[PDB]
């Protein structure tokens, strides 16, 4: 029961047993997420990118702020795959936590894509970069218990 937070960038759905994988989104090409103010935030998914440092999962482009350090901690929570890139750079903005990125992987009916990581919200309470990621892999073609 409950999400399988494994460090191999995968999560097995406790409802179906369908293992989820974001390793397919691992490219050094890197990702970007236009930030609301005047920059974007680069993303790497459980792997190294050239657009963000290896060891850095998510990093702002503006002033190069690691918004969440490298993690492969994948979960399946609220029908959404979620990576919590925590313990990033120090956040002196509002609260004194560190930057953390929560990329919420939202099912998209596409075929094995990432589409685009979208910046949905920022949390100034726990300096948490909320990302909306529409990925087909977060979608289950696998039928659940009550289908």
């Amino acid at each position: 029961m409950k999400s399988n937070i494994q460090d191999n960038c995968q999560v097995t759905n406790p409802a179906t047993g369908h293992l989820f994988d974001l390793n397919s989104l691992k490219n050094d090409s890197g990702y970007s997420v236009a930030y609301s103010e005047k920059g974007l935030i680069y993303i790497g998914i459980c792997g190294g990118t050239k657009n963000c440092p290896s060891g850095v999962g998510v990093c702002f482009g503006l002033t190069k702020i690691n918004a969440g350090s490298w993690n492969s901690q994948l979960m399946y929570v609220d029908q959404v795959l979620q990576l919590v890139y925590d313990d990033g750079a120090p956040c002196p903005s509002k609260n004194a936590l560190k930057y953390k990125s929560v990329i919420s992987f939202v099912c998209t009916h596409d075929s094995g894509a990432n589409n685009k990581p979208v910046f949905v919200s920022l949390d100034k309470q726990t300096c948490t970069l909320y990302f909306s990621w529409h990925t087909p892999l977060a979608c289950e073609k696998e039928e659940p218990r009550h289908h």
